Formats: C-alpha cells, structure tokens, sequence
C-alpha cells in the first residue's frame, strides 16, 4: 500500500478529471494501472492533460459540506471534492490527501467551519469588527444570500480585524466565520460620511 | 412539486438504496421517474425490492466524515446525502420534501449536534449522565472499528448510562454527537467486586 505514484505526476501521464474550489481530482498512470487521487496543493500537475484550468494554490480553509438544503443560499462557499462510498459496491481505491482508501469521488458544496470567536461587541470603532480563532488557520467571508459568490475566502490566523465597505452595509449582507454566522444591519446614510 | 413522493404507496415505486439514517427510492407516475430520499419508511412497503426495509430510522443529528483518518473512531453508519453530479446535468431530487437538482451519493457519517458529557459524574461513579439542549440527539459507545449499524440510542433531554464489562476496557470509546471520550480499563480483579 504505497500510493506514492500520485506523488510523481511531474513525469507520469496524468489526466485532470475535475477541479473544485478547494481541491483537485485527477488520475495518474505508471505501469498501465490508473490511480485516481485528490490533492490540496497541485504541485506536479503542470504536465498533466487538461492541466489547463487549475490554480497555483488552494487556500486550505477548513470547510465541511452542506446538510441544510435551505441553508445553501446562506452558506454557499464553493465546491470541494469528498470521498463517498460508490453507489455500486465498487471499492475503487482513491487516495484523498495522503490517506488511501476506497470509495468514489463526489463533488459537494461546502460551508465554513471551526471556532470563529465572532466578536459582536467591540469597544472602539463600531464599524470595525474583530474576529479571533484558536485554530491554526481559519477562513471567513462576507456575501449576500446567494450571488454565486465563490472564492472571497480569506486565510486568517488568530487576530483579524474587519472593516465594512460603503455598499457592504446593505442589510442583506451576511458575515460567515466558522460555523458561526451573523447578519449586518443597514446603517443610516447620514450617519455615514459623518466620520470626517 | 414533490407531490406523490409522499404518496408513494399510490404509485409504482422502485427501492434504489437504503442507508442507516435515510432511504432512497424512485417513484413513477406519468412517464418520468421521480427520485426522492426520505426517512420515514412509510408508504414504501408496496414498492419493489422493499424486502430489507427497516421499521423506522433513528433521525439523529448526523454529519459525514472529512478526515478519513477518523472513520474508525467515529463510524456510526451510512447516510444518503445530496451531492453534485460529476457530469453537467443534475437530476432534480426531492430530499425530505425539499426539491432541488443534483445527484445522490452515499457517505459514512459521524454523530453531529452538541453533547455535554458529565465527565466527573461522581454520583454512581460508574454511571454518568448526558444533557443535550437540542430537541433530539444521538450517542453510542463504540471502540474503533466496532461494527455499529444500528446500535445508536435516540437521546432527548437528559439521561444516564450504565456500562458493561466489554465496554469498560481501555479500547472502547464514548461518542455523543460533537464530543468523543475514551473509557479507562478497569482491572478484572476490580471488576469482580463491582459485580458484587
Ligand atoms: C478496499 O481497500 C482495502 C484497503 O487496502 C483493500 O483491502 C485489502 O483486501 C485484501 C483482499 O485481497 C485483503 O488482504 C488479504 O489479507 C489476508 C490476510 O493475510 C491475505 O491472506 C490475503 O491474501 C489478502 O492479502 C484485505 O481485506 C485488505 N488488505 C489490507 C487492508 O492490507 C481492498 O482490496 C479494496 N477493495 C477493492 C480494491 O475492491
Ligand atoms: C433543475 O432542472 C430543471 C429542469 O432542467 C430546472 O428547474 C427549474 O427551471 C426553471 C427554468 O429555468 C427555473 O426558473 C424559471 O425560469 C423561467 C425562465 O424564463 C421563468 O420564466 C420562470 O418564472 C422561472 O423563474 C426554476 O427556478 C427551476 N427550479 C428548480 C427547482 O430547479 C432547472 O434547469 C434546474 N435548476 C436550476 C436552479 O437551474
Ligand atoms: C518517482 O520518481 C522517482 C524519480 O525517478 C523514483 O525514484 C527512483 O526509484 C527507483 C527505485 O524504485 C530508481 O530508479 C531510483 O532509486 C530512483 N531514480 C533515480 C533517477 O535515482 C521513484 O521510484 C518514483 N516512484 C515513487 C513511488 O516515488
Ligand atoms: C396523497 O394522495 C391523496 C389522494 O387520496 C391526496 O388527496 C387529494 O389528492 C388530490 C390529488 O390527487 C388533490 O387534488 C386533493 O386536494 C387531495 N385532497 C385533499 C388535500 O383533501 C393527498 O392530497 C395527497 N398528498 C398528501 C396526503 O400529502
């Protein structure tokens, strides 16, 4: 059990099958046997086939999929591949990340996740909100309901300060950090520009 | 309209898949197959291949696994989830009563929600109590890799637990939604006294 053949994609013939917003699904081939694999950094895919639409770096923000269909529009954070069990008994061995196992690859929408200490109350600068997380890395995002807004994920760690843009304070906008979620109310237009 | 996917006893229906916490079936009304997933196991007795249907489903807070490293420690069964098809087209599905497009995908799962294990339950030291603020909750003891297809226990409010000689070896592990716990191994010479 050494799926390191997926580590060598620089020189082995590989085809790009699918591309998500947070991982990549491909399959290499060494001695006449295909090896489906999923990676989170895409280091040796430059010479693969369909090595066309892939990015420099997946931002590595912890994300878990959606169970709440109703919460889709409220928690769309993009697409990420996950190891599912095949619909047939098919036990096809895929090596998600560095861990090998069987199952089938399946693309699912995901949500943000973790322990974002969303600091509602902030002493000074009420228009500036702070956000902390004990996790090593953590991701947040500000978006309206839906909008098909992908990316806009920020790799933050520990201390993080957030200010709102002029349009952003439209009440329908929502701040997503970790599991937690809040809604920003529309501030008065004349209270704005009074900052001067 | 997900009509007569609740009336499936009035239609010719084909049982496609059965998981631990939900069931997948397709009904046929007038020319086109309706794919639907549910949890009641009601009205599906007259469907085809409905031989191994469970009485009811536990319907506990349940999320799938991400880190494949933790399947062995947190395996609690299999649950059907709505995903996105690898190809472009996506058949409309009506999970519960919620209609949407996509494809089905079977995934093993972990218990979800929030539990608060009374870690130091001095009162009857060998019996401890759990409290869940949610309306329903799931829990089960399980050593890594132990076959657990329906050993779960539907949990609401606050309840207590009494252990077994098997379950008090150092290998068994306590599971309750979002929390994990390990059981210490009592010497078999101390076991014969608690047996009284
Ligand atoms: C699914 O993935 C598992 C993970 O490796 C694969 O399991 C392997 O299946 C083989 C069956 O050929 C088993 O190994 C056997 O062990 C016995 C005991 O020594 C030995 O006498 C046999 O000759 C054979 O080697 C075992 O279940 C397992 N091996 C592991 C985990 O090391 C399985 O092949 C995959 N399913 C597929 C590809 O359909
Ligand atoms: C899911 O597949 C079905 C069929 O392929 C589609 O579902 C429904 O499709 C209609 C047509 O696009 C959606 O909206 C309607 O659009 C027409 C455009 O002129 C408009 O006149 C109507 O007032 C209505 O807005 C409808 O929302 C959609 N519903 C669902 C539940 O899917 C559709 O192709 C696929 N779904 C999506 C979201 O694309
Ligand atoms: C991946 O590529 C490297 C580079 O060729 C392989 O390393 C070779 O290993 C074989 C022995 O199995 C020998 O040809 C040499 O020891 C290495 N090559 C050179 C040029 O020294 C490696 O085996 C490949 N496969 C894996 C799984 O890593
Ligand atoms: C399930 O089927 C029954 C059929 O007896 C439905 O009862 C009527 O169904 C027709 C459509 O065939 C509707 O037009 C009527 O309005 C229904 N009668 C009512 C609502 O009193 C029933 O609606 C179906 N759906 C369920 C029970 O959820």
């Amino acid at each position: 059990d050494l799926p390191n053949n997926c580590l060598n994609a620089s020189s082995l013939k590989c085809e790009i099958k699918g591309i998500s917003t947070y991982n990549v699904y491909y399959q290499v081939e060494n001695n006449g046997v295909i090896y489906s694999c999923v990676s989170d950094s895409a280091e040796g895919l430059e010479k693969c086939d369909n090595s066309l639409n892939l990015p420099k770096r997946f931002s590595k923000v912890p994300v878990i999929p959606i169970t709440k269909l109703d919460n889709k529009r409220h928690f769309s954070v993009g697409t990420k591949f996950f190891i599912s069990e095949s619909l047939t008994q098919d036990n096809y061995p895929i090596t998600y990340n560095s861990y090998p196992t069987n199952g089938t690859v399946s693309l699912q929408t995901v949500k943000l996740s973790g322990d974002c200490k969303i600091t509602k109350s902030n002493f000074a600068n009420p228009y500036t909100v702070s956000i902390t997380s004990p996790e090593k890395i953590m991701g947040y995002l500000i978006k309206k309901p839906g909008e098909n807004v992908e990316h806009k994920v920020i790799s933050f760690s520990g201390s993080a300060s957030i200010t709102f843009t002029e349009e952003m304070l439209d009440g329908e906008h929502n701040l997503l950090c970790g599991d937690k979620s809040a809604k920003i109310p529309k501030t008065n237009k004349r209270v704005r520009d009074c900052i001067i």
